[PDB]
C-alpha cells in the first residue's frame, strides 16, 4: 500500500506514535516519506547484506527476521516480511522498540539526514487527524 501523506499521519495516530518516545507525529511522517516515500512494500538491500523493510525501512541485521542475514538478531520478534503489510501494526509495534533503544529516532539515518531539526509540523500540515 502506498499512503497519502494524511492517511498514515491518521494510522500512526491510531497506532500510537504520536509522541512516542517525545516525537511528535510529523516526525514520524518525514522519517516515512524519505525512508519509504510511504510505500508499505519498500525493501532495500544493504552493503552488509542486510535488508531493510517496510514503511520504516527497518533492518534485518538487529530487528526482523529474513533467513538470509547472518548473524543478524530479529529483536521485534517478526518475519520481515511482516513489516511489508497494508496494515501498519507490525511496523509501527517494532518501530517503537527501536525508537526506545537509547538514540531516538537517529536510528533513522533519512530522518537524521533530513527531517532532524526541520518544519516537520508541515508533514502533517492540513491533516483531519
Ligand atoms: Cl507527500
Ligand atoms: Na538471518
Ligand atoms: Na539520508
Ligand atoms: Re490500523
Amino acid at each position: 500500500k502506498v499512503f497519502g501523506r494524511c492517511e498514515l499521519a491518521a494510522a500512526m495516530k491510531r497506532h500510537g506514535l504520536d509522541n512516542y518516545r517525545g516525537y511528535s507525529l510529523g516526525n514520524w511522517v518525514c522519517a516515512a516519506k524519505f525512508e519509504s516515500n510511504f510505500n508499505t512494500q519498500a525493501t532495500n538491500r544493504n552493503t552488509d547484506g542486510s535488508t531493510d523493510y517496510g514503511i520504516l525501512q527497518i533492518n534485518s541485521r538487529w530487528w526482523c527476521n529474513d533467513g538470509r542475514t547472518p548473524g543478524s538478531r530479529n529483536l521485534c520478534n517478526i518475519p520481515c516480511s511482516a513489516l511489508l503489510s497494508s496494515d501498519i501494526t507490525a511496523s509501527v509495534n517494532c518501530a517503537k522498540k527501536i525508537v526506545s533503544d537509547g538514540n531516538g529516532m537517529n536510528a533513522w539515518v533519512a530522518w537524521r539526514n533530513r527531517c532532524k531539526g526541520t518544519d516537520v509540523q508541515a508533514w502533517i500540515r492540513g491533516c483531519r487527524l
